[PDB]
């Protein structure tokens, strides 16, 4: 399948090459996967999503994303428009309230819901979750991302936007999760983007072109809108049958484009994120 001018971001996970416009893909688009995103919720009834995304769970008043971040990730993950997998089931948990923010026991007590909730759902291709948040350094926050991992979800986190080594910061310096950083569509690394040993992968992560609250668009940028990209890109892969949740993460750093970034500090990987799709 090809998409035509997509999202630059889109187009990239899909190139060899910076500077083109459409986005080739596999028609299976995730289909018979799924995808939770762990954040500020879902607007699930937005037209982007198609039906294929719920709220399964919140720790506030309101399950409903007041804020819009949750939405522009779930959109890079799975809407139709702005979505590396297209067809995948998008499953919504409220860990951050509407100002963005989360203590960690309920961070905590989101990753091992989806450990569980994963049984009560219909994903025969495989589950994943996109993590778009973050904080200080918590043994306790790196062991719950491990769990969800070790439970059989392909777990992908964001490295952080503190320029910063990423070793100090977590789910982002958990070694068994997947840590991405963010990209611009110059290939540069993102300026705001942590770095260090402990990352994985990058994927886009600047001007990102995805879906927002009030049935709207909005272009962001973060770690944050890396992250989606390889979790959609993760949920895709399982779907064609060519890696699992425990092994998608090496999978992907396998197949990346490598090398081709600028800016990568020395000891970073230098890998972006790539679907090997041959239209
Ligand atoms: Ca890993
Ligand atoms: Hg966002
Ligand atoms: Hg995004």
């Amino acid at each position: 399948a090809a998409q035509t001018n997509a999202p630059w971001g889109l187009a990239r996970i899909s190139s060899t090459s910076p500077g083109t416009s459409t986005y080739y893909y596999d028609e299976s688009a995730g289909q018979g996967s799924c995808v939770y995103v762990i954040d500020t919720g879902i607007e699930a009834s937005h037209p982007e999503f198609e039906g294929r995304a719920q709220m399964v769970k919140t720790y506030y008043y309101s399950s409903r994303d007041g804020n819009g971040h949750g939405t522009h990730c779930a959109g890079t993950v799975g809407s139709r428009t702005y979505g590396v997998a297209k067809k995948t089931q998008l499953f919504g948990v409220k860990v951050l309230d509407d100002n963005g923010s989360g203590q960690y026991s309920t961070i905590i007590a989101g990753m091992d819901f989806v450990a569980s909730d994963k049984n009560n759902r219909n994903c025969p291709k495989g589950v994943v979750a996109s993590l778009s948040l973050g904080g200080g350094y918590s043994s306790s926050v790196n062991s719950a991302a491990a769990r969800l991992q070790s439970s059989g979800v392909m777990v992908a986190v964001a490295a952080g936007n503190n320029n910063a080594d990423a070793r100090n910061y977590s789910p982002a310096s958990e070694p068994s999760v997947c840590t991405v950083g963010a990209s611009d569509r110059y290939d540069r690394r993102s300026s705001f983007s942590n770095y260090g040993s402990v990352l994985d992968i990058f994927g886009p992560g600047t001007s990102i072109l995805s879906t927002w609250i009030g049935g709207s668009t909005r272009s962001i940028s973060g770690t944050s809108m890396a992250t989606p990209h390889v979790a959609g890109l993760a949920a895709y892969l399982m779907t064609l049958g060519k890696t699992t949740a425990a092994s998608a993460c090496r999978y992907i750093a396998d197949t990346a484009n490598k090398g081709d970034l600028s800016n990568i500090p020395f000891g970073t990987v230098n890998l972006l994120a790539y679907n090997n799709y041959q239209a």
